[PDB]
């Protein structure tokens, strides 16, 4: 059981507080969301406007579209203000939001809509055609909202409908444990499962963690995230808005480091968060021309921060990078908070709620200096912030609980001051550049190509990028004498076309055999260890 209030809602209990402060004069109109596209277009909302505009959103969803409390809404949008508006709208109307990346292809979308039985989808120009290819095969799908300068035949015009909606919406009295969002998350085999989070697991947690990033009421944070990542909800949205701070969003259509750098230099961003890869790319640029004295807090998550990266960032910029850790299922688990001593190679100590420990094969807590499995105590009291379980899959929610602990699937060592040292995934999940990729997803993709009679996909160290997807392939006999550079390029594009590109094998190595079990199952462990020295 849990020690929460009966009811909770981030929109009413947190965001509307900051709005009411402005309305009542107790605070000046303070910036809440500052958006830019990099082509001279910018837009900005104070908290009051954000409230009003997001009520319009909830009216559009529950009014004009008649979506009902508990209905599941897929959201597939680029970095545009409407995403933040749609998410707030869902929270207000009691609608379950299910973000996914705009990189998604049509099969990805079919899987997700069918498994979730989504009643609606909010999408942008990038994925309209892909949705439309498979939409008819999704019986539950009743509402298609498009966010776009163009109108389209079969899709409701979201922007038009928002302008017509009323700026008053009565927030649903949502329960603490009531489903708020479903994030699809990759597994060690098979296809993505549905991680369910409550109104309190996200919102209340985020309110209790408010400030962990060093951010403060009158500052600006720039989280750099794919809108389909849980990072975007916890860091880009809830963290700053729990504090009354401003959140910065750049469209960043092309993930260009020079663009990131100009933006840091040109705008008064005080805190920035982003996956390690971002900092590594920025260090390859000319930091001395593009300076940013205003920047105080740099945080990082979704990958192991290398001591080399940390050290250089210090050298070049005079700032520390503070590492943080977690997963879709647990949210912010560990971190180096602002006032903590930094220890290179360590990701910090337990987040406030959580009692985190290295546990053994039986489920018992281990001493410092001993490698084991990183876990969070969840019995008898599940702490605020833990998710509600995998949807329709109590079995697989259970398979991750050992004794009184939720297992994260990560190995680690804890030091004398309680700092965790990440020691690798215990299973086959791969972590590239902030994305979390299941191998069966990439393997299936390859297997649709006729040159691939057999394949096995693992993680692999790149000395520039970090952890990158590698594919071992077994070529059909009738492909052996091909140019391996071109074949590889071909195979890569094949993946880029059939599922989201972020999971495309950045390395491919051809072989005649693949090690297996004496039962037939492929030995990815054996291939990973050889790869990682
Ligand atoms: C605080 C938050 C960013 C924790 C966190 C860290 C990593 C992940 C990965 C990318 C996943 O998708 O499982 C999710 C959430």
């Amino acid at each position: 059981h849990q020690e929460v209030p009966a009811k909770f809602n981030f929109a009413s209990d947190v965001l509307d507080h900051w709005a009411d402060m402005e309305k009542a004069g107790k605070r000046p109109p303070s910036p809440a969301l500052w958006w830019v596209n990099g082509k001279g277009k910018e837009l900005m909302w104070n908290f009051r406007e954000l409230s009003e505009n997001s009520q319009q959103a909830a009216n559009v969803l529950s009014g004009a579209c008649g979506l009902q409390r508990g209905d599941r809404v897929a959201v597939v949008l680029p970095r545009v203000p409407e995403w933040w508006l749609v998410i707030l709208g869902c929270i207000r109307a009691g609608l379950i939001f299910m973000p996914g990346t705009i990189q998604m292809k049509s099969t990805d979308i079919l899987y997700r809509l069918q498994m979730s039985k989504a009643k609606a989808i909010v999408a942008g120009d990038e994925v309209i055609q892909e949705v439309d290819t498979v939409a008819s095969e999704c019986p539950s799908l009743r509402i298609k909202l498009l966010v776009s300068e163009k109108s389209c035949d079969g899709w409701l015009n979201f922007k038009k409908l928002l302008n017509e909606a009323s700026t008053t919406h009565h927030c649903v009295e949502t329960g603490s444990q009531e489903a708020s969002a479903i994030y699809f998350t990759s597994g060690t085999s098979g296809l993505p499962k549905m991680a369910e989070h409550s109104y309190s697991s996200l919102g209340l947690k985020a309110k209790m963690d408010a400030g962990w990033t060093g951010l403060q009421a009158s500052d600006i944070m720039w989280t750099i995230s794919d809108t389909g990542w849980i990072l975007n909800i916890l860091c880009s949205l809830m963290e700053p808005w729990a504090l009354g701070a401003c959140t910065f969003v750049h469209l960043l259509p092309k993930f260009d480091p020079l663009v990131i750098l100009k933006t840091l230099s040109s705008y008064p961003i005080k805190s920035m968060m982003g996956a390690p890869i971002v900092y590594r790319m920025l260090l390859q640029q000319d930091l001395s021309s593009y300076k940013f004295p205003h920047l105080q807090n740099c945080v990082t998550v979704g990958e192991s921060l290398l001591p080399e990266t940390l050290e250089n960032w210090r050298a070049q910029t005079g700032l520390d990078i503070r590492e943080s850790y977690g997963q879709t299922e647990t949210g912010l688990t560990c971190m180096v908070s602002k006032t903590m001593k930094i220890k290179p190679g360590y990701m910090g100590t337990a987040a406030s709620c959580y009692d985190v420990q290295i546990i053994d094969d039986k489920g018992n807590v281990l001493p410092p200096g001993t490698e084991g499995d990183i876990g969070i105590r969840v019995k008898p009291i599940r702490p605020i912030g833990i998710f509600s379980g995998y949807v329709d899959n109590p079995d697989k929610t259970a398979a991750n609980i050992r004794g009184d602990f939720w297992l994260l699937g990560d190995r680690g060592i804890k030091d004398e001051d309680g700092y965790f040292q990440f020691m690798g995934r215990a299973d086959d999940i791969i972590n590239s550049s902030g994305y979390r990729i299941g191998p069966s997803e990439v393997e299936n993709a390859l297997m649709e190509h006729p040159a691939v009679v057999e394949t096995a996909v693992i993680s692999s160290p790149d000395p520039v990028r970090g952890e990158v997807v590698k594919a071992f392939v077994v070529l059909a006999s009738q492909f052996l004498s091909h140019d391996p550079e071109q074949l590889t390029k071909e195979l890569q594009q094949h993946v880029k076309s059939v599922t989201a590109p972020y999971k495309y094998p950045r390395k491919i190595e051809f072989v005649l055999n693949l090690p297996k079990t004496v039962t037939g199952k492929i030995q990815r462990a054996k291939l990973r260890d050889k790869e990682w020295k």
